[PDB]
Formats: C-alpha cells, sequence, structure tokens
C-alpha cells in the first residue's frame, strides 16, 4: 500500500495532453490514469475519474477540449477504486449526472470503501450514489451512442468492461473499456479480498480472450501502451490504437502474472 499511495502521487498525477483517441471517444486523464469523454449527440459520457485529489485537472482536460464539464449526462464506472472514482461525487453533484455501476460495485462506490479493507482511510473516496446498477449484456444509450455492459469481475466484485462501436474510415470497430484484471492489493486466499475472486479473475481472462475487440482501451494507460500509440498517431497514418490481438495478449499476460501471485500469496500462507 505505500508504493501504491507512492505511485499516485507520481506517474498518476502526471499531466497529459488530452486528445481525440478514435471517432467520437477522447482521453482526458493523466500520465498514469486513463479517463474518457464520450461525445454522444444528447451530451456527454465520462467514463471514470482519477485520484480525489486531481478531479480539478479532470475538468481542466474536458475543458482543453471544448467540452462543457456541464454536459456531461452519465458517468460510467469501469470499477470502484480510489484511483477510479475520486471525482464521482462532486462531478456527479455539479452536473446532475447519472452514475452508472456493475451492481457488485454498488456497495463499493455507496461507502466510499476498498472491499476487505474498509478501514483504511488512505484507499477511501467521496461515497456516490449508484443510479443504474448494471449486468451483463445492459445497454446503455445516450442519443446516438451505446456502450454494452460486460460482467469481468476479479480486479473488483463489480468491474465491468463496456463496449461500443465506432468509425474508422467508413468501417466499425469494436472498443473495449477493459476494467483492469490486475491483482494490485487484492488478497487471492487466507482472508480473500471478496467471496469468489479467484473464480471470478479467471473467469474474466477467459472472457476477455473471447471477445472481438479492436481497440483494447482501460483504466490505466499502461493497460494498451497509450504512450506509444499516441506519439504514432498523424493525420494519414492508420489509427495506432486498432490492434485486434491486444485484447487476447494481455489477458494471457495477466493470467500469467496471476498465477505467479496466486502462489506467493498461497506460499505466504504459511505462519513463519
Ligand atoms: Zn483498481
Ligand atoms: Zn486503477
Ligand atoms: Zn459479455
Amino acid at each position: 500500500i505505500k508504493d501504491f499511495l507512492a505511485v499516485a502521487m507520481k506517474k498518476w498525477t502526471a499531466p497529459f495532453e488530452p486528445f481525440q483517441l478514435i471517432d467520437n471517444i477522447y482521453y482526458v486523464g493523466t500520465d498514469g490514469i486513463a479517463v474518457y469523454v464520450i461525445k454522444t449527440s444528447q451530451g456527454l459520457i465520462l467514463m471514470d475519474t482519477a485520484m480525489p485529489q486531481s478531479t480539478g485537472m479532470i475538468k481542466d482536460n474536458i475543458a482543453k477540449l471544448g467540452f462543457k464539464v456541464a454536459d456531461i449526462k452519465l458517468i460510467l464506472n469501469t470499477h470502484a477504486h480510489l484511483d477510479h472514482t475520486g471525482g464521482f461525487a462532486e462531478i456527479k453533484k455539479e452536473t446532475g449526472a447519472q452514475l452508472v455501476a456493475g451492481e457488485r460495485d454498488k456497495p463499493l462506490l455507496e461507502g466510499g470503501y476498498y472491499p476487505g479493507d474498509e478501514k483504511n482511510e488512505d484507499l477511501a473516496f467521496p461515497a456516490v450514489k449508484v443510479d443504474r446498477a448494471v449486468k451483463e449484456g445492459d445497454r446503455v444509450t445516450l442519443g446516438d451512442t451505446t456502450l454494452t455492459a460486460h460482467a469481468t469481475p476479479g480486479h473488483s466484485p463489480g468491474c465491468t468492461s463496456w463496449e461500443m462501436t465506432v468509425k474508422d474510415g467508413k468501417e466499425d470497430r469494436e472498443v473495449l473499456f477493459f476494467c483492469s484484471g490486475t491483482v494490485a492489493l487484492n488478497r487471492l486466499v487466507g482472508q480473500p479480498t471478496y467471496a469468489g475472486i479467484v473464480d471470478d479473475y479467471r473467469a474474466t481472462f477467459a472472457k476477455a480472450k473471447a471477445m472481438k475487440i479492436d481497440v483494447l482501451l482501460g483504466p490505466h494507460p499502461e493497460v494498451y501502451g497509450m504512450q506509444a500509440k499516441r506519439a504514432e498517431m498523424k493525420d494519414g497514418a492508420p489509427n495506432p490504437f486498432i490492434k485486434p490481438g491486444e485484447l487476447v495478449t494481455y489477458a494471457t499476460s495477466l493470467s500469467e502474472d496471476f498465477d505467479k501471485q496466486l502462489a506467493k500469496q498461497t506460499a505466504a500462507l504459511e505462519k513463519k
């Protein structure tokens, strides 16, 4: 946790210039937390926020593109940890937007706590009410734009990956805002962070490998190597964010890391 907090006041708060990523999806996060605006014909969708102390920064980034924070109608969450939820209560109150999140993450959101470590104030965030609790396959529509919820638990109990279609020239491309599949601070064994966590992770890796996704996105830019792609982006060159093999490759890496951490945490149960 100490190192988690160290990273959270370093790459996670460092600037990154907002940009149009593909079609109606805009990057407005930091160098280390990815946040998105999705422009629809009936207002904006905000996909996540960042650390609680970074809300003004995210609002400023939205402005740099000429979007209005006031025009946010829906706030969607990938998963309910403070580095993604820290601005929800504030932006919701300022805008009147509705918050949409995976049903099993509702208790987290509504209590502002880290599951299985509820007394840790360093992982707390301002509590926020969930307006629509989603399940696998639910469709969330604003104007011309529809995202589909995919239940991909593990990193959190209600982790939701959100799929949408965009255009690249005349052709459709499928985008996935992947929710996260890292072990990170979670306990897998002993006193697991929540019941059924291990089966959820391995179900999620399998699910992720079976999806047909052209553009992998996630809640940190390292999920999809954002910075290297942004540097390659040129008017009249293919959009570097289109890499259809990427979610299978990434979920394979996550599964291998999972196995290593499950084995480390299992070895650590043996009390010396
Ligand atoms: Zn997380
Ligand atoms: Zn995170
Ligand atoms: Zn699904």
